[PDB]
């Protein structure tokens, strides 16, 4: 039913900003932050009838989540934290709520322009990170 279709594909990170001070908003470990912000991730998102999958592949860690949009789901993030998942679509933009003691974090994805731009909210801090096809 052509949801997500924009999303749909193969993404590379080309920049990012404010990430190392969100991964420690998030309660990141130096030498994670470290490793983590090194990395130069794809992004490869696919849908298949209602369930939308996002990999991430990166030296630093290989991710992959499956879901249906507004259904809560267990995922484990790159930085190992276990969070419960709820995404959903708010105006053609991709929200990704991650909750985990007590805490809760919100990515953004949205297509604009040729761009797919990945925003990290943790409290007042926020990284934007951009992807262009691959
Ligand atoms: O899901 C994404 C995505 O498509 C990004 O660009 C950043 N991110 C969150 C994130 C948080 C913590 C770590 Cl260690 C690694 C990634």
């Amino acid at each position: 039913s052509h949801m997500c279709d924009a999303f749909v594909g193969t993404w590379k990170l080309v920049s990012s900003e404010n990430f190392d001070d969100y991964m420690k908003e998030v309660g990141v470990g130096f030498a994670t932050r470290k490793v983590a912000g090194m990395a130069k991730p794809n992004m490869i998102i696919s849908v298949n009838g209602d369930v939308i999958t996002i990999k991430s592949e990166s030296t630093f860690k290989n991710t992959e989540i499956s879901f249906i949009l507004g259904q809560e789901f267990d995922e484990v993030t790159a930085d190992d934290r276990k969070v419960k998942s709820t995404i959903t679509l708010d105006g053609g933009v991709l929200v990704h709520v991650q909750k985990w003691d007590g805490k809760s974090t919100t990515i953004k994805r949205k297509r604009e322009d040729d761009k797919l731009v990945v925003e990290c909210v943790m409290k007042g801090v926020t990284s934007t990170r951009v992807y262009e096809r691959a």
